């Protein structure tokens, strides 16, 4: 079934609005037929009550079952030069099951700050097009950057991706932790000195196999394990 | 370092031709810098003969050892309708160690089999990229597009990746089969007869934690997880 999302409720009764009534017009769906609305919360399965141009209703016929993220994950991305790469990274870490995303500035990740703050509304609405599709209940958190030289590793396991060092496989990494902090550098890698200080803090280093890949293909490459596991 | 694609070695001498020089040129390689070129299944360790006008000349130093994936994947993507999507899902597949891509035709997928296999040339040059940004000198062969219905557990291990069906859990497939073969579906997924019929052979479906991800995420993940072990 077709997913929305709704910011307000009336009794049993959920409201679509702007981008959402354009979404779900599109969406022929005949005038009885089930789709979902998540709101604040959980999702619900709903059929059309009324539908309008500016705003729709839609009838809760039953509280669908929604799961949460077996982990929370906390993933500490450092921002690719190339800030489009984000817009995919924060897509997928949504569905992937993430709790939430850090942006961080590193030696040869995007500079600006601005820039990233900025950034946050369109991270927001992304998160938002990827819960619908995803059926992700609950939202991914996107937070104000912070300087990689300030992370300190605070979860129950502490990773560090990095292609450059020799480090151990996921599996040997606590797996059977309950939360998580992962860092993940941009497209020019952490540099040697960088990510000494953060091994050193206690981020423990993977090396994934058997080559070096972009940024996003390695943060799904490794939530994916994280978070089946 | 850098790594260049060469199909023409006269002596101990890889040349380099038409986008890869534009590339050079556009990478101001300092002479006497190292750098690598990928040539029939290995790359070789190069300084600048000399860059040609048009050509341009490597004097091999020293032939590298090739890493070979750890496993032997074979994929079978459902083609999705919207085709850009596959130039990353072929690009993710070729750096994650996939041997093999298998374009399908499912009942939810793109259809138009002439299409498929122009936009496949498309495809082979994604690859090449993806080889040289992921220090990948074995080629990832695409082949000629094949149905659903003709489809056959060839490999040791046979995924069905299916967000329609209560699979098995990731972590217990045959994690350490040595061939193996994955089938995922288009946007709108496997339909309950055609993953039935895949099942109903020795196909074995496998259900992703904890949301519904997009094809391109799917493929990342499942593989991600058993090229890692
Ligand atoms: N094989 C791998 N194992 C672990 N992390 C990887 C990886 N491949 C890529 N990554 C992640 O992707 C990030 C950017 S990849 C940077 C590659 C670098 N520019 C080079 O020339 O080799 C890395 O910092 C790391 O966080
Ligand atoms: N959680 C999951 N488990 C297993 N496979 C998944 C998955 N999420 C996505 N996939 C893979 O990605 C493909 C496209 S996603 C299909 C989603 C479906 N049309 C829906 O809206 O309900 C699926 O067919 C499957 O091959």
């Amino acid at each position: 079934m077709h997913v929305f999302y709704s910011e307000e409720r009336r009794g049993n009764l959920l409201i679509l609005r702007e981008g959402e009534v354009k979404h779900f017009r599109v969406r022929r769906i005949e005038k009885d037929e089930e789709f979902g609305v998540i709101h604040e919360g959980k999702i619900y399965v709903c059929k059309v009550r009324r539908e309008d141009k500016r705003e729709i209703s839609c009838e809760i016929v039953e509280e669908l079952e929604t799961k949460l993220p077996p982990k929370d994950i906390t993933l500490y991305q450092s921002v690719t030069v190339d800030l489009k790469t984000m817009d995919t990274i924060v897509r997928q870490a949504t569905e992937l099951g993430v709790l939430t995303f850090v942006p961080i500035i590193s030696e040869r990740s995007f500079q600006k700050e601005e820039a990233i703050l900025k950034k946050t509304e369109k991270w927001k609405r992304i998160v938002i097009e990827a819960m619908k599709q995803s059926r992700r209940p609950i939202p991914m958190e996107i937070k104000k950057p912070v300087r990689l030289s300030d992370l300190i590793p605070e979860s129950e396991e502490n990773i560090i991706l990095d292609n450059f060092y020799e480090g151990v496989k996921p599996k040997d990494v606590n797996l059977e932790a309950k939360t998580y902090s992962v860092v993940v550098g941009p497209e020019g890698g952490f540099s040697k000195r960088e990510s000494q200080i953060l091994r050193e803090k206690g981020f423990k280093s993977v090396l994934l196999e058997p080559y070096t890949l972009r940024t996003e293909t390695a943060v799904v490459s490794i939530v994916s394990i994280l978070m089946n596991f």
